[PDB]
This record gives structure tokens, C-alpha cells and sequence, in this order.
């Protein structure tokens, strides 16, 4: 069956792990345990196609920035996550995109921009700002909450549908 290699990237604490765990295991991780690098696999049906999602959950802590080149090499599509209550995590997106762009030597890498924690009211990144960033990359913007599950499947499935346009 078709295998899709997804990689979830973004600053520390934006909810990369919570998003992936919500998708794969259907519960919300409330505590914060910083990730080094974890892998998840699950067979799903997306638009009538049975496929395997291989998801790499990466480190947001800058300490582990050295490991980025390896995972950017292998991944087929990237979920670029920031938190809507964390302006710095939004500003950090470009450095993730730029590295992906260098490594793939492509301006057309399948990606989705994800604004997570949309359940929180302390918003400092407005949807329109994020829409504009995504537009400049030629990719979709989707808001999510790993807490409520809002948008979680849409984000990952959209990344699959982007990989399929490439
Ligand atoms: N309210 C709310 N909290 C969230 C959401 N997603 C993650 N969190 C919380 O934010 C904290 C960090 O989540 P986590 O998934 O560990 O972040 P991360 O991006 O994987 N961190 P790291 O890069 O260090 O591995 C946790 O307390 C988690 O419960 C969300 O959508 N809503
Ligand atoms: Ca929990
Ligand atoms: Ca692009
Ligand atoms: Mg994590
Ligand atoms: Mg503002």
C-alpha cells in the first residue's frame, strides 16, 4: 500500500507531539515532555485509499537543531507548526521552511502551515497573518487544537493531499 512519510516540525512547546498523539492515539497529552525524536505509524483510509502514515515527531528545542538535516532529507511532506499564542514560534517558521527548502533543493516541497492551540484565547497571531505567510509559500494554512481535536485530521490529511499534488 502507499506509504506517506510525514514530518512534524516547529518550535519547542507548540504542540507537535500533542497533535500527532491526538491523531494516532485519540487522547490529549496535557503534560509537557520535550521530544528528541519519535516515530508513529498507522494505517488509515484517506479519500478511498488505504495507506500507511509514517509520522516523525521532531524536537523543537534548539539544542537538537543538528538533527534537522537528516529528517528533512527523508520526509516527503512537512507539517510546519506554530502556536497561535506564541508570536516567536510563528516568526520561527521561516527558519524551518528555509532549511527544508535548502535540503530538498526545491521551492515545491509538500507542506502545510499549522496554527495550533486554537482553543486558547490568548491569541497573538491572527489568522490573516498566517494565511499570508502560507500563501507566500504556496501552501495551505489550517488551525488546530490538539486539545479539542479541532482540525487535527484535516491538517494531517491535507498534508497527504499536498504530497499527492507533487
Ligand atoms: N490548550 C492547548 N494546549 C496544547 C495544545 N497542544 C499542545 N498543548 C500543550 O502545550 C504543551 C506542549 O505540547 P507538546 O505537544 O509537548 O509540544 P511539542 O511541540 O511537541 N514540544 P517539543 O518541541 O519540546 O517536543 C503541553 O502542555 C500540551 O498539553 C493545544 O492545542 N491546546
Ligand atoms: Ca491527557
Ligand atoms: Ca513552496
Ligand atoms: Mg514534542
Ligand atoms: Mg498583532
Amino acid at each position: 500500500m502507499t506509504e506517506y512519510k510525514l514530518v512534524v516540525v516547529g518550535a519547542g512547546g507548540v504542540g507537535k507531539s500533542a497533535l500527532t498523539i491526538q491523531l494516532i492515539q485519540n487522547h490529549f497529552v496535557d503534560e509537557y515532555d520535550p521530544t528528541i525524536e519519535d516515530s508513529y505509524r498507522k494505517q488509515v483510509v484517506i479519500d478511498g485509499e488505504t495507506c500507511l502514515l509514517d509520522i516523525l515527531d521532531t524536537a523543537g528545542q534548539e539544542e537538537y537543531s543538528a538533527m534537522r538535516d537528516q529528517y528533512m532529507r527523508t520526509g516527503e511532506g512537512f507539517l510546519c507548526v506554530f502556536a497561535i499564542n506564541n508570536t516567536k514560534s510563528f516568526e520561527d517558521i521561516h527558519q524551518y521552511r528555509e532549511q527544508i527548502k535548502r535540503v530538498k533543493d526545491s521551492d515545491d516541497v509538500p507542506m502545510v502551515l499549522v496554527g495550533n492551540k486554537c482553543d486558547l484565547a490568548a491569541r497573538t497571531v491572527e489568522s490573516r497573518q498566517a494565511q499570508d505567510l502560507a500563501r507566500s509559500y504556496g501552501i495551505p494554512y489550517i488551525e488546530t487544537s490538539a486539545k479539542t481535536r479541532q482540525g487535527v485530521e484535516d491538517a494531517f490529511y491535507t498534508l497527504v493531499r499536498e504530497i499527492r499534488q507533487h
